[PDB]
């Protein structure tokens, strides 16, 4: 058949870096959403406190397919 | 803990000006999601009748903080 | 009223074109979502296999009102 | 029949604010252009003078019906 | 000589796709205006009705050459 | 003779919309900058508390001229 | 293994539309590359001749596997 | 009062080079436009012929103040 | 009070990758900086001798609260 | 002399995370490319397989010298 | 070691032509700052007067080294 | 028959302009690829050396015709 596809936004942190929030993220997402197959990152930012990263926070698109 | 974001877009609208749809799209959110964060404004149009303003229109990204 | 919509984005596929892309994705859309208003293409893609077309793929934001 | 629409691009301008420099824009576009239907923003800019906003300035692209 | 062109912004529609929009929005353009020359897509959009495309929207920037 | 101008960028807030967000921040930039000549609003965003908009938050580009 | 692609930017061109002009384009690159894997609009842009379209004009990025 | 201004897109050509395009658009426009106040270069291509450059051309948005 | 920011613009770098360009980047920052609040990534770059990375470039909008 | 450049595009992969995907596209450039001087990354996306990451994939244009 | 580079925006303008605005820009900036590395061009504008360009205005990113 | 075409893209540099580095690049890529159209122009930037710019750095696409 022909799949469609629902994508949506999703922000992944972790003081431990870009790829610890995407993986946070992406790990959350996985526990209620089924058939996930992509992301794209839109941004990196992060949160400063006393000079300090305590937390970077990489905001993902997320695709999956829909269930018919 | 590490705090995983979900982001949504929504369309507010208002015949009162951009802040009044603003205000108005994240009143109607509220009323059934929790823990709102940020918004963001990604567009403002509006629909124009008898060459009078008729809505103004203030599309926006809303980040909530995802429950575990 | 002031009405409020929600813009969410999903991804149309078909071997047959762009405007079978959108179609089939906006006809998965409808069977689960109700008063759908517009849509505006996001991207176009496409899966290669063996040389050919195997599906374009349309990625559309698509707003409907929300009820109260 | 399918209609066709024209957008062009106007700046509207006032000291009160960005409500007040887009309805001005727009109330000087409606005396001249017919079957006005929509407007988005582009920027929203000004000039300042003596420390102080002189004039709020906001571009639009405007949106209406061509005639046969 | 060097050559001048304008650039004006139209809106083609069609309930018959992306390329019929395309072609009617050019078709009324060629009818009032002189030495058109090319044109760019800016974006595709539509209006659902009863969870059907009611029409496809094809925004375009069309260039034509000014003349003296 | 040919000025030359510098550009900075700043965020104003105020709980009471965009426009106060805006007189804000330039009002403080005011105190310790001379010579501003105009802004540019880069974003519109917002912290939410309790469902409410706490402040508004307009980031601006602020060009000023550069003294000799 | 960990495999990289590489992404070129190619035009194709058709007189009867916008997946007319991408299956040629495709077409023509399929001729002289090998694993081809997808595509990606960039714009949708055309020539008129005498008012009419002489060929839409579709640029896009191929993806593709590099060999070792 | 309060100024209303509206922006048109135009493209300025010449074999000389980048001011020399932005020069000549202008120069053309201004014969039939009046109280052109400032213009934006939106971007800066040109045909190639026999390896060389035929035309440089500056596609450039003008803005002037619309009269009463 | 309602608070005003700036927002500044560095390039962190460091042959060790994105995250150590940020927290260099950063650490400079904080050395002769006060209240620093938030980053964003404008860009991921970085500069190859010898066909490895010498150093990756990781420029970022820094935002901080300015003091009355 | 005054050198010119060339920007390729290439996408690097590895399950390891950013900077891995990186430095794996890069080392696979860089065997059959010489002068290779920078990089900038234009998109991290990723290929999820039974809700983990499967890929990192790591879009960069990549500038090198041209030969005389 | 690793450095840390700022990166400043500023506007160069001159009556003749871009070169001469982005020279005149940075010849300003170079009294001031120390260890200019390089420039971006973020936008090409001018001022018109009498129908004529009275100043070009080349706005300007300018990268440069921090000291420790 | 419907052309295809390829878009390549180069940096010309000159410590003469932005009109020189598009010249000497376009002249260094006309010495090994045929058919040459157009250019667009993506970026200009330029190395910074003792305050003086040693290199304007103008990074264009470069579209020419496949032979079949
Ligand atoms: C324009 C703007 C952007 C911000 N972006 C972020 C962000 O990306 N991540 C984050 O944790 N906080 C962000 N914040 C919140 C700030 O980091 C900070 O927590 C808040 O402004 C309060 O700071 P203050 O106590 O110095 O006033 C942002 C604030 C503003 C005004
Ligand atoms: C390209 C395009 C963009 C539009 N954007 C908006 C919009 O932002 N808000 C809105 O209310 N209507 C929007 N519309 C709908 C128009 O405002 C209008 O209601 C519709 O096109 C019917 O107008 P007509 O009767 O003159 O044909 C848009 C229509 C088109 C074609
Ligand atoms: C950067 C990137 C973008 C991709 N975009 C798409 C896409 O738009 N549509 C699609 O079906 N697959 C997409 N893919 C997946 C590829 O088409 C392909 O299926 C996958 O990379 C495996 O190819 P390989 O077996 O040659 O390694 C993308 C892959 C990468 C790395
Ligand atoms: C890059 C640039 C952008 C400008 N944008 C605006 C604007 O958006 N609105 C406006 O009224 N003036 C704008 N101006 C004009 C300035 O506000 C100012 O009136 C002009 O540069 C003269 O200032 P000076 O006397 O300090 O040299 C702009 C000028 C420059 C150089
Ligand atoms: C943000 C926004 C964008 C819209 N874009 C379009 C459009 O592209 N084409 C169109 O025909 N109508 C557009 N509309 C109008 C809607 O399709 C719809 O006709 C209008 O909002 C009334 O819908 P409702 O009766 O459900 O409130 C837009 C409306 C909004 C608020
Ligand atoms: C991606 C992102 C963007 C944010 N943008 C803003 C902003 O624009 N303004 C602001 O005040 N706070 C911003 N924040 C901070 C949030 O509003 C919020 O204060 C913070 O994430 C803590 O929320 P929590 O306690 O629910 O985890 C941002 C946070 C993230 C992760
Ligand atoms: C800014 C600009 C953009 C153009 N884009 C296209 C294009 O996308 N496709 C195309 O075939 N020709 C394009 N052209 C070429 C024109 O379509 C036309 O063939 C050329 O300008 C000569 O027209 P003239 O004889 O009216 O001067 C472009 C020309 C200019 C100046
Ligand atoms: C995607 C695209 C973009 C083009 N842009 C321009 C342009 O900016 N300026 C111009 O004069 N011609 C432009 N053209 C027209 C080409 O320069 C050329 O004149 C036309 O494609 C015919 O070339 P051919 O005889 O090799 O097929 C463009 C053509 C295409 C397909
Ligand atoms: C368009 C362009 C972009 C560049 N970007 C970077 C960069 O992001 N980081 C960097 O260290 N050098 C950058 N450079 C400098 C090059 O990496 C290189 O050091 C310089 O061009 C000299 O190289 P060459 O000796 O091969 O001529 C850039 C150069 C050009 C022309
Ligand atoms: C819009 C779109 C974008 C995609 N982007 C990527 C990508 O960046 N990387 C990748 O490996 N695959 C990408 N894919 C391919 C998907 O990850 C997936 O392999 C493919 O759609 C088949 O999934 P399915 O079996 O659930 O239908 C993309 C697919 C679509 C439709
Ligand atoms: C949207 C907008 C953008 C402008 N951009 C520029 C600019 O880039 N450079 C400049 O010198 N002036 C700029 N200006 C100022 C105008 O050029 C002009 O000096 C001002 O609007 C007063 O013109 P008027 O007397 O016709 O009302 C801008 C004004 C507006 C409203
Ligand atoms: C973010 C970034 C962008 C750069 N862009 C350019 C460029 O466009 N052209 C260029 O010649 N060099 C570019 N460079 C290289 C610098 O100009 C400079 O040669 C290099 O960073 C070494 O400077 P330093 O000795 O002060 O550390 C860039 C460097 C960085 C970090
Ligand atoms: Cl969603
Ligand atoms: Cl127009
Ligand atoms: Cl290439
Ligand atoms: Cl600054």
């Amino acid at each position: 058949s022909n799949h469609t596809y629902r994508v949506i936004e999703i922000v992944g942190t972790s003081p431990d870096g870009v790829d610890a929030a995407i993986q946070g993220g992406l790990a959350r997402a996985a526990q209620t959403m089924r058939a996930l197959d992509w992301f794209e990152v839109q941004s990196i930012r992060g949160h400063l406190v006393d000079g300090a990263v305590a937390h970077f926070q990489v905001t993902m698109k997320v695709g999956f397919r829909l269930e018919d």
